[PDB]
């Protein structure tokens, strides 16, 4: 093998075009299915595989009650490929209440984070091996991107974040050569808060669209220079905006650097991507709860401090059905190199009572230069149906 | 690896030797087994798979209720090697309400369709990457083969139909080369209609025997050079005749030319091939009902405008069972290339009511060109024992 | 590759050692499980394969009713890995209510019969294809051995038998070659009926230990000249005596030529192996059922017309317990070639009645040259606990 | 391939971070998944797998009933890769109720023990044919690892034992090349009683951390010269103290020699290791009950007779929880070599008296150079949602 050095064009796109969905909730009304929840999709160099963070359980099980809480010792990693949903003969691929998977074009890449809330550890699994670990530097639930990292020639690049939420907060960035931390970088530039990003290889470095749970609706932007390590972080210029809660169109704001304090706190992971000026991006189509799914084209949304200027809308969600988190993925074709997403589509409690368990479903697509048509493809389960 | 060209002579046969069978809907009745139908089976140069529709659910599901409608947004392709039947373990390969799957002698083919019935989508997936899309032409219901398709030398073909199943519509057939839509011909010589094909490779071009939902009970004929992207149509010879609803053979008729208004409309994906003159064909052994299943060979079936001599028959279903769609694939032998076929056997509602779902089974058989004695192998459930 | 030419002696052997076990039936009381019967185990050149005859069900089913017949449209034969019970997920090879599979070396052979009773067919499967046919010679239940065949050179040899099961009736021996049949032999020697058999490589030939339903509790022998196709018949010296019915070994008898009209009707299928002068067997413990397993060696029992002089006996399943088939089968190790074999423990209908289906399970042994102790280890599913 | 000869430096270690953890139990409770116990797991070259030996049944399943039981003909050895659970869809390796399985660096090698208590036989497979057996020399219960052993050059090591637990027994010292045994050598050095050795590679020869049953609380130490066949054994210097029952780190003792009788019978499987002069080690955080699990290092531990000083402590599982057995395993990295350890987690009966069966699950660490925090896995499984 050579390395993965991601060293070609991005493709030019139209829109987006369906690519996957499991109809895991649907499924375990007559079916022994994990629950689970933040989902990613990653691709070694043939093919592509689901993850999440199973709760140590399936659904139709007494222990499912109460799978609302985040961290717990039985949150483990699963994978398998991108299609067959999680059944019973699914590997747990280590311990973690938080994660993220890379593959550097010769093995898999996995960090996972378990323990105390408080001095949690994250350890470094790589090509089998557990190859390193650190500490929690903040002792305040030390936490990571909950997507795909990348990796260029044999480094890797995770971002990591512990401290508080809704608060100043520490982050670092983390490069990693066969499973061995060789360097860690704090952040600079300009970005107030930068939780779970969601990074992809602008070639000859790496770049992220985050979130901010603090004091911003618009979406943090990380740049990583692989070559000496450099950081720089901003907002994204569009005025459209990326994040929920959030303010609505008319009465939205950016300016590409500072947060914009309107309902500036809590948030979502959330995507976007550059095309020379212009931004494709996605968010829920509620400005309010975590519903719907909607992709669109901001014309000037990269270069230019508050452009609300959109084209090529796509709703892959409607309105009346739910969503949640959201993230991009890369994948290298002949010629140039592609951009993909998945939307993890979440069910069951807090909002839906009716039950008392919390699991997912998911949606994929990818990044079409042809034509395409018009639709809405959602979790599609009866929660009367439903078990609980 | 070089790409498949198919240039052997097509095998001599006698008729057809059993192959597989999954028992599908026995084991839904105590086992945790798909909703599908429409399926078929295609080989990769080493392999043979099986594929189907799903339901996005499974048969003890209370999901399943109402699944007699075709389309919907949690259809999707599954896979498995030939034989082992769709279990929750099974991969979920693109999202889909209409289906087409081959493979160039290097990797798989898949042409997906979701969408709003007046503007659907199709992707290309090929090789894993999400190669290519196209959007509904006509606006009314984007359908394609439910069966496989055909590649000589890594260009293959699809055949695709937008319009009105009942009326004039829109036939094309698309060129593809690594999941790149490379050329699109429209349909021309003299078939009326031209729904759900099932193709085949006589070396330089390919062939399909299609189905005619508006005016004909005979069937479809669409020939297709490879070479520079000419296309025919016709219908076949034979007064035999192989569409259901049809006429019954002493007042059936055909002219190979133009439809034959006679029960004309509806119908149902078959199949049929050319032997020299002679014409080997499957259909139900019912006019009326989709029910029964018998093959048999009509002398001058290929070349005679109305032969109704026929020889070597066979019932591969009872008159008093269930059957429904059927198709055709093709296998390389190590001198000649070789055809089968599958039959969807079809089971519960519209027809038996007692429970409120609708799946499938299937039962395959190869072409011999020895010895074989007589049967019959129906899906084989008991309605009572079944759930709902 | 180069083919299985097998030609290494046989390894000198004290006895045999525990291999395998499935536990199939204790797992369907709480498991999604195959309702089987007729067992085999066959290797390739790396690994072991276990296979069955399936009733298209699985154990806790409506369906799995009545599955003491023999005969149905939806019997399958099933494969897994050596000790992967018969689950949801198995590989249903193809249609059958009898079978046969080996290895020759390069691919694998399977030769699979189902139909009419009066007018079956025998499919020969290999490498995936179908590559040839035969219908039913006398027109009555065309059947096979249950068991491995065997392979030398690329020439592989099944033998069958169409006829009368308690009658005379007609017996061939089939070469075929790459899937085609090349050569059929008739039974020549004196062996008076020959069902079920379990044959080896003897090296330049094959040697089958058969079954005589009409006039023999004495096991027949069928020696195959695999250079020119010769055949020869005749029956096991030893008067300790083979089959189940039988007379009891103060009242017992052979001569190794004729039949010894001693119970000498039904059977079961059972093995046997020469060396040099001597004989390896097992047997059902008793006279009478198909109750318990023993192995022994019978000094002289293959030299000398009646030889009852047995040395290092075996209970691989106690007189209290059910067993039922058995056979055999050859895995060739770094020097010489082993000889092992399996036994089918069969429970449920006719003989417990408190339910309604009909299973096995299975255990497997291979001789060894070193120590070993005393055990004995049957299905041993409470009946109580079972389901129906 | 070359064999593996394990060259390679220990390393250096700061403690241990998390591995894997398969969540088995609570998966039960609405799952189809094997009743096992003694667990361990090893790694062939470029991944890793999970052992145990299952009780014949699932435990929502009548036969689950009463599993407290060591030793009856339906235990088996499981083995899926680590952190898929043990499903029905789990390969049955061999028969067992007492096993020990490595990989020589080209194939697997299992030793499988079942028969009767008093003239059990112990398989040796091999890549997989079975290539050897012995019987059982002291006529009561033969008996081995429960972990597993290790091979340099094509030259593999397990240690036996038949004799009495709670007395003098007769302890062995297996070496075994491609599944045949080639030499035998018989405890020597200082060793009262030698049960469940852990064994690893320090390079030129092996070294095993055992189970004393009669006379000690203090481990046992046994070392295999692999050039020769030489044997020596005594006991861990330290004053710590590594078995369960025992006497509490005020009053506890060992001298390096001799066992210490201090409540100096019964024990638990568990492991140790030497770093230069200092000692590694895990064991319950009772002194009573299997409960609780604790790494630290002890500084002296290895070299002084007695030595009590304890650093870099870990709580793996809480105090208020259930434990058992345990083990070691080692795995090569790029540069050196490490060490990693398990721990079964056994729930239900005996203690837990609510339900009727007995089963555990598995955490697992992995030895870490890095820095890491604080936290406490159990298995997590409340037993009053479970069956029975
Ligand atoms: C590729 O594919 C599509 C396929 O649909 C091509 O065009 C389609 O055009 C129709 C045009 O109307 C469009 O349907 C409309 O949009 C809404 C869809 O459903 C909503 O329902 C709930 C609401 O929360 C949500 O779940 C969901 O997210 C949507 O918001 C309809 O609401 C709407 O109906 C009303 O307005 C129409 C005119 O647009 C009137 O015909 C009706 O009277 C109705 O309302 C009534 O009258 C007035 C005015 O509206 C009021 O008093 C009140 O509203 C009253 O009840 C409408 O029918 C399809 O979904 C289109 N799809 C897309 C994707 O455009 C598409 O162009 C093609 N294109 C590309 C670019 O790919
Ligand atoms: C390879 O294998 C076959 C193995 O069967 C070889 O030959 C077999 O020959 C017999 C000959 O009769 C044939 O059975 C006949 O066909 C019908 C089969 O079942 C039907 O049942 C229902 C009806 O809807 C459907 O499910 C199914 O699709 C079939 O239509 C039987 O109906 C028929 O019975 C009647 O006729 C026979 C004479 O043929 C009489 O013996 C009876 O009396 C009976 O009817 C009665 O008498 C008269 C006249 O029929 C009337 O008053 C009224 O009908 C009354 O009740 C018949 O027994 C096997 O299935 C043959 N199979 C094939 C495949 O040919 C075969 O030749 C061999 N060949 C090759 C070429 O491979
Ligand atoms: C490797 O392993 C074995 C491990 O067992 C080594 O030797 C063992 O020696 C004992 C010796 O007795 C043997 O047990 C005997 O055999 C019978 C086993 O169980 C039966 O139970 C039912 C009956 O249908 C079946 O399920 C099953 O197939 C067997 O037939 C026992 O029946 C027998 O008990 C009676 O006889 C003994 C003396 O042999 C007396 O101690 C008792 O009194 C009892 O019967 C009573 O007294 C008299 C005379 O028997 C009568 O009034 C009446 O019977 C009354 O109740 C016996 O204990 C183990 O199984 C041996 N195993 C083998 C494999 O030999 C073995 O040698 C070693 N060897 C090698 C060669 O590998
Ligand atoms: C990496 O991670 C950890 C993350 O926790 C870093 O430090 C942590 O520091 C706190 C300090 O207190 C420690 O918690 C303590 O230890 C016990 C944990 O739980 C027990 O509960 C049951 C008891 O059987 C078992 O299941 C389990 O095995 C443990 O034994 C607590 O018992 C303890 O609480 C009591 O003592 C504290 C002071 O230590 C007081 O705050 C309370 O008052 C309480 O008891 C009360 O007051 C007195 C004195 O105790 C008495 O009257 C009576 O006890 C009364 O109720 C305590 O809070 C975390 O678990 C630490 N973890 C570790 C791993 O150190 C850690 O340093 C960092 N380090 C490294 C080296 O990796
Ligand atoms: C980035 O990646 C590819 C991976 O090998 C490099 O591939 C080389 O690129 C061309 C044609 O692909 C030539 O430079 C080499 O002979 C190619 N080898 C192969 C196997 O493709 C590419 O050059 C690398 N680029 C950078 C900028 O490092
Ligand atoms: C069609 O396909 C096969 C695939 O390689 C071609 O194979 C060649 O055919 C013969 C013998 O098979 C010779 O022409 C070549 O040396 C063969 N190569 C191999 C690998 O078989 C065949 O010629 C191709 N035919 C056409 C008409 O394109
Ligand atoms: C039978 O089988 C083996 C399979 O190749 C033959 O192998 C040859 O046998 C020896 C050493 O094994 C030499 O004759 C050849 O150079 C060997 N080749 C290999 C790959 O082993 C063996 O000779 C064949 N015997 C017969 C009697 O046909
Ligand atoms: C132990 O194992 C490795 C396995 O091959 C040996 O590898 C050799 O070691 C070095 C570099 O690894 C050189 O001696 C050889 O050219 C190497 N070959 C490979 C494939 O690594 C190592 O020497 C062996 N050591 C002992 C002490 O036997
Ligand atoms: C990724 O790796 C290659 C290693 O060569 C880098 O490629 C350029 O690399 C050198 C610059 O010091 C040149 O000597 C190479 O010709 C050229 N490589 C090719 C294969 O085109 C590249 O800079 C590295 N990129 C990063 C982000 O570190
Ligand atoms: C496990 C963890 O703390 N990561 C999270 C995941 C989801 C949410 C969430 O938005 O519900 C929050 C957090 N903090
Ligand atoms: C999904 C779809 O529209 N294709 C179809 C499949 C089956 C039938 C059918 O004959 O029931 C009809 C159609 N149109
Ligand atoms: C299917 C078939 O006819 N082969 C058989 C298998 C088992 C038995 C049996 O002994 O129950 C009999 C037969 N004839
Ligand atoms: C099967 C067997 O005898 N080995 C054992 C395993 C566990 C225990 C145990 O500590 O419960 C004891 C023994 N002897
Ligand atoms: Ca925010
Ligand atoms: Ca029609
Ligand atoms: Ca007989
Ligand atoms: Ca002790």
């Amino acid at each position: 093998v050579e390395y993965r050095n991601w060293s070609k064009p991005q493709c030019q796109i139209t829109g987006f075009a369906p690519f996957s969905k499991d109809n895991s909730i649907r499924l375990s009304a007559g079916g022994d299915i994990w629950v689970t929840r933040e989902p990613y999709v990653s691709c070694d160099p043939v093919k592509c595989y689901q993850f999440a963070l199973g709760q140590g359980t399936t659904l139709d099980n007494k222990h499912s009650n109460d799978t609302v809480h985040d961290r717990i010792p039985h949150r483990t990693l699963l994978m398998n490929e991108l299609g067959v949903p999680f059944h019973l003969g699914t590997r747990q691929v280590c311990i973690a209440w938080s994660s993220s998977s890379c593959h550097d074009g010769k093995a898999w890449l996995h960090v996972c984070i378990t323990g105390d809330d408080k001095n949690a550890t994250a350890s470094f699994i790589y090509d089998g091996r557990l190859v390193d670990s650190i500490g929690s530097w903040s002792q305040n639930i030390l936490r990571t991107q909950e997507s795909e990292c990348v990796c260029i020639n044999g480094t890797c690049t995770v971002v990591m974040t512990d401290g508080s939420a809704s608060g100043r907060a520490d982050t670092r960035i983390l490069f990693i050569e066969e499973g061995k931390i060789v360097h860690i970088s704090p952040l600079a530039g300009s970005a107030q808060h930068v939780e779970e990003c969601s990074c992809y290889p602008r070639y000859p470095g790496v770049r992220c669209i985050c979130r901010d749970n603090w004091k911003g609706s618009n979406r943090p932007v990380v740049d990583i220079n692989m070559e000496d390590y450099s950081i720089d972080s901003s907002y994204v210029c569009s005025g459209l905006v990326g994040d929920t809660p959030r303010n609505d169109d008319r009465s939205s704001n950016s300016n590409c650097r500072d947060p914009n304090n309107e309902r500036g706190t809590q948030g979502v992971k959330g995507w976007a991507f550059d095309n020379g000026n212009d931004l494709w991006m996605g968010r829920t189509i509620s400005k309010d709860l975590r519903s719907g799914y909607e992709t669109f084209k901001v014309i000037g949304g990269w270069s230019t401090p508050n452009s609300k200027s959109q084209i090529n809308r796509q709703v892959i969600v409607d309105s009346d059905n739910r969503s949640g988190y959201s993230g991009i993925f890369s994948v290298e074709g002949k010629s140039c190199i592609n951009r993909c997403f998945y939307v993890e589509l979440i069910r069951g409690r807090k909002q839906e009572t009716r039950v008392w368990w919390t699991s997912n479903s998911i949606v994929v697509f990818c990044g079409t230069s042809g034509t395409y048509g018009t639709g809405s493809w959602p979790d599609g389960a009866n929660i009367n149906f439903m078990p609980i």
